[PDB]
C-alpha cells in the first residue's frame, strides 16, 4: 500500500554531506576506498574564506566533505557579504557537531521541485527549521530542517554545476576512478525512540511507511527516497549495536549509507583490494554454511558460480516477495563505532527498477545467526 | 664549529604525533600516500577509552595519528585510573589545538637517555613544562616541554614495542607498503620572531647553531636531531609564505617534516603515481632551464641520466661545501596552507653519513628564481 501522500514534490537523493575536521584527508581516503572521482571544490582557491568543501561523485552518488577554516579568515564578513558557498554553514555548528559526534553525516540532501515551498510546507507540518531557503546566484535554492539528532534534511531545487560558487575540478586532479557505485539507495538513522522519530519525519514530509533493533522505513511517493530509522531493543543477550552507536555518537545520528552498485561483484573486488592500503574494511564474512544455505533460498535467482562469487567476496543475500538483495557492510568509516557503509545491488521488480526491491536485508539477521550455529558443528 | 653543548644525552628523532579530528582517515590517507605500514594501535579495541592512536612506520620513521573519543566514554576516569596510553593527552587540549590550527603536528618526539632528567634539566634552563615525566609500565618514560606555538618537544626514554598499552597490528591490516622513506631528517617550525624562538630552544637544550624568510638551524651534539626555525620577512615583493602560514595556522607551529629516502627516485615515482588517487600532490616542477643549469652545478655528482631523472620527477638539487641535497616539497597535507612534507636524500659526508650533509636547500630559492626568469625567455 502506497498512499502517495508526499506534501511536496520530491525527486531523488541529491548528495550526502560529511562534516569533517580536515575535508582534504577524508575526501582523499573516501575517493580511493570507494572509487569516487573528485568533481567539484569550494575552498580558498575559489574565494571561499569560510569552509573547505570537496565533492566526490560516482555515477549519481554525490559525497560532499566540508571542514571549517580559521574563523579569523572571515572575521570581517557578515551573512550578506559571506564568501561561503553553502550559506547554512556555521563554524561553531560544525566544530560542535564534530566534537560531539566525530566524523559523520551532517546533511541528507534530496532534490525537490521547489526548496522554498518544501521548506515552508515542512515547517507548517511540524519540521524544526534549521536553515531558511536561500537562493544562490538566482539559480539554486537550498533549505534545511532537522531530521534526527544533529542531522538535517536538506532540500535543493534547481531553476534549470553542483552549487554556485563550486568550481569543476581540473583533469589532472580528477583521476577517473570507478568501482561501479552509481547512487544512494537509502540513508538510515539511529534514534533512541523509533515511534516519535517516525511520527515527526512522516508528519512534515508525508512520506509513507514502506512495506537488537526495531526499524521502519519512510518512503517518498515513487519510493526512490528511502529513510529507514532504527531504535535499540534493550536487555538482549548481545548488546544492541544501535545502543552502542548512540553511546559513542553522543545521541541520534546517521547510521549507514547504502550505495547501489551496478556490479556488486566488481565493486567488492575493487574495494577489498584496497582495504589495507587506505580503503575500507568489511565486516567478518559469513561461515560456509551461509553460502551452502543460499542454494535453497535463492538458487532460482543466482547460479552456483554466482553463489560462489558471493562467498568469495563475503556478500549477503536476502529476498522479498518481489525481489532479491545482495548486500555487504563495511566496518565503521572512522574512529568511532558509529557510521558505516552498505554496498547493495537489487534484482527484480522491473517495470526501470522500483525502489526498495528486495527489502533491506532484515532476514539476514536470522540467516546469519542460524548459519553461525550450524557452522559451529 | 660544533661546541657539543647538549645539556642532556639526545639520541635520535623518535616519532612525530599529529593531532587529528579523525585519526583513522588521516592515517589511512598518509599510509597510502607515503608508503608507510600500520604498525601499532591504541584505541577502543586495546582498552583505551580516551583517544584513538594509530602508528605508521617506514624504516625508522614513526608517524602517530591521535584523535579524542567522546569524553563521555572516560567520564568516570581520573589521571590515576586513566585508560589513555599517552598520559599527556587531554580532550580539551586536543580539540582546542585542532580547532585553532587544523590538522598538524602536536609533538616532535626525540629519544633521550633519561626523559625525567631531560625534562628537569630543560625546565631548569628555561623550558616551559607541558607534561611532567610519567613512567609507563616501569619501562618507558615520557615528558613534554613547549617548543613553539602549541607544538611540544617530547622526550622518550626506554629502560630496555612503541609505547606500553599499544598493540602491534595484525598482519592482515598491516600491508607491507614501502616507497623507500627511512627516517626523519629535520622538523621545521614557523614563528613570528626567529631570535626569541632560537634563544628559548637553544637555551633549554644546549642545541647549537648548525653551519621571504630568515632561518636558522639548531642541532644536537652529533647533529642528527635538526630543528630549523623560520621567521617571515615583511614587505617583500611576493608575500612571505611564512606569514601566510602564521595567518592560516593561527600562529607559530610546525611548517614541514623532511623525510629521508634511501632512493628518492623510487620514492617520488611511487608517491607521484598516487597523487590523484588518495596520496599527496607535489609543488609545481621547475622549468627546463633549472635542469639545464644542473650540469654546471652538480655535473660532477650526478650523471646526465640522473639529472634527467631529477627532471622527470621534479626533484630539486642543492650543494654544500661538503655534500649535495636532492629535495622536493609536497603541497600542504590538509585543508590549510600550513604544514607540508619534504622528501630528501643526501650524498656525501661519509665518515655513516654526517647529519645535514648538503644543507637544507636555501640555495634553491635563488636557483629557482633565476631559472624561472631564464625560462621566461
Ligand atoms: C554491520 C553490521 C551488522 N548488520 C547490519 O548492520 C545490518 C544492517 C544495517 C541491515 C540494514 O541495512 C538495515 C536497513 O537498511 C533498514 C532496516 C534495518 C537494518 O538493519 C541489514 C542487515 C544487517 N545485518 C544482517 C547485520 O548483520
Ligand atoms: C613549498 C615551497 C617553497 N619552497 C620551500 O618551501 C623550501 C623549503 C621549505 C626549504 C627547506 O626545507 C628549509 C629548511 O629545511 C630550513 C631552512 C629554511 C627552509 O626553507 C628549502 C627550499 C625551499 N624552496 C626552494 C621552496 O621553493
Ligand atoms: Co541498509
Ligand atoms: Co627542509
Amino acid at each position: 500500500k502506497n498512499p502517495k501522500s508526499d506534501k511536496f514534490k520530491v525527486k531523488r537523493f541529491h548528495h550526502i554531506e560529511f562534516w569533517c575536521g580536515d575535508a582534504t584527508n577524508v575526501a582523499r581516503r573516501f575517493s580511493w576506498g570507494l572509487g569516487m572521482r573528485f568533481s567539484a571544490k569550494s575552498d580558498l582557491s575559489t574565494g571561499n574564506m569560510v569552509h573547505a568543501s570537496y565533492l566526490l561523485t560516482s555515477g549519481d552518488l554525490r559525497f560532499l566533505f566540508t571542514a571549517p577554516y580559521s574563523p579569523s579568515l572571515s572575521a570581517g564578513e557578515i551573512k550578506p557579504t559571506t564568501t561561503a558557498s553553502i550559506p547554512s554553514f556555521d563554524h561553531g555548528s560544525c566544530r560542535s557537531f564534530f566534537s560531539s559526534h566525530g566524523l559523520g553525516v551532517r546533511a541528507v540532501a534530496i532534490e525537490v521541485e521547489d526548496a522554498e515551498s518544501a521548506f515552508s510546507i515542512s515547517v507548517a507540518n511540524g519540521a524544526i527549521p534549521s536553515s531558511p531557503p536561500i537562493v544562490l546566484n538566482e539559480a539554486v535554492t537550498i533549505a534545511e530542517v532537522k531530521l534526527y539528532g544533529d542531522v538535517v534534511l536538506r532540500y535543493v531545487s534547481y531553476k534549470a554545476e553542483f552549487l554556485p560558487g563550486f568550481e569543476r575540478v581540473e583533469d589532472a586532479s580528477s583521476f577517473p576512478l570507478d568501482y561501479g557505485i552509481r547512487r544512494l539507495d537509502h540513508a538510515v538513522g539511529n534514534v533512541p525512540e523509533l515511534g516519535p522519530a517516525l511520527t515527526y519525519v512522516a508528519g512534515f514530509t508525508g512520506f509513507h511507511q514502506f512495506a537488537g533493533l526495531n526499524s521502519a522505513v519512510l518512503a517518498s511517493n515513487d519510493e526512490m527516497v528511502l529513510l529507514p530509522i532504527n531504535e535499540p531493543v534493550h536487555g538482549t543477550k548481545r548488546k544492541s549495536q544501535i545502543q552502542t552507536y548512540l553511546e559513542h555518537n553522543e545521541g541520534a545520528g546517521l547510521q549507514h549509507l547504502a550505495l547501489m552498485s551496478e556490479d556488486i561483484f566488481r565493486t567488492l573486488r575493487e574495494m577489498r583490494k584496497r582495504s589495507s592500503i587506505g580503503g575500507f574494511d568489511f565486516m567478518p564474512s559469513p561461515p560456509p554454511t551461509y553460502y551452502q544455505n543460499l542454494k535453497k533460498r535463492v538458487g532460482d535467482v543466482l547460479s552456483d558460480d554466482q553463489i560462489k562469487e558471493c562467498e568469495e567476496l563475503g556478500i549477503l543475500v536476502d529476498r522479498d516477495d518481489q525481489g532479491t538483495l545482495l548486500q555487504i557492510f563495511t566496518k565503521p568509516l572512522g574512529d568511532r563505532p558509529t557510521i558505516f557503509i552498505e554496498i547493495i545491488q537489487r534484482v527484480g521488480c522491473m517495470m526501470y527498477q522500483s525502489g526498495g526491491c528486495g527489502g533491506f536485508g532484515k532476514g539476514n539477521f536470522s540467516e546469519l545467526f542460524k548459519s553461525i550455529e550450524e557452522y559451529e558443528k
